[PDB]
RNA sequence: GUCGUCAGCUCGUGCCGUGAGGUGUUGGGUUAAGUCCCGCAACGAGCGCAACCCCCGCCGUUAGUUGCCAGCGGUUCGGC
């Protein structure tokens, strides 16, 4: 499943723009664009899913990024669908590295929310 | 007093640099303005700018020893 899923519309992307050491992975180069190795990309997932799952397990909280437009709500429905933390709007400075500081912004949208819901705006 | 009512000066944490330091405050648009928007390795905060105070312009409330025949009556015909 697993397999032939992501080795159907899935594979290979880009040309001439790549570390060398990504290249351990490229099977070829047809067509001018590098052909990635469908194989080896199913037995990483098996070492990465295993720490997925065990991850979850744990109860462990994932923050998922992405902040690419080919991806932003592709990240929204999938984090929203399993409770954990997201973010596909633009990235900030400290989002773990600045924590507190950050949060005080999270802090304030309940501050906002608190007026957002109340009779108060007399 | 002054530069100068100039729009500026700077702080906390993060990040950057061996370091002095840098970022933020820069950049696009906007304004009297670091005014505001937008963007962004920064996110936010403070003294500034504005706003809250006084005068002047329109209008309503309360007050009728100023003004008023606006309105009638008397007039030494002066709102006496
Ligand atoms: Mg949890
Ligand atoms: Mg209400
Ligand atoms: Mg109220
Ligand atoms: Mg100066
Ligand atoms: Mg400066
Ligand atoms: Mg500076
Ligand atoms: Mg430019
Ligand atoms: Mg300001
Ligand atoms: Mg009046
Ligand atoms: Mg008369
Ligand atoms: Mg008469
Ligand atoms: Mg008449
Ligand atoms: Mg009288």
């Amino acid at each position: 499943v697993k397999e032939l899923l992501e080795a159907g519309v899935h594979f290979g992307h880009e040309r001439k723009r790549w570390n060398p050491k990504f290249a351990r992975y490229i099977y070829a180069e047809r067509n001018g664009i590098h052909i990635i190795d469908l194989q080896k990309t199913m037995e990483e997932l098996e070492r990465t899913f295993r720490f997925i799952e065990d991850l979850a397990m744990r109860g462990g909280t994932i923050l998922f990024v992405g902040t690419k437009k080919q991806a932003q709500d592709i990240v929204r429905m999938e984090a929203e669908r399993a409770g954990m933390p997201y973010v596909n709007q633009r990235w900030l400075g400290g989002m773990l590295t600045n924590f507190k500081t950050i949060s005080q912004r999270v802090h304030r949208l309940e501050e906002l929310e608190a007026l957002f819901a109340s009779p108060e705006i007399e």
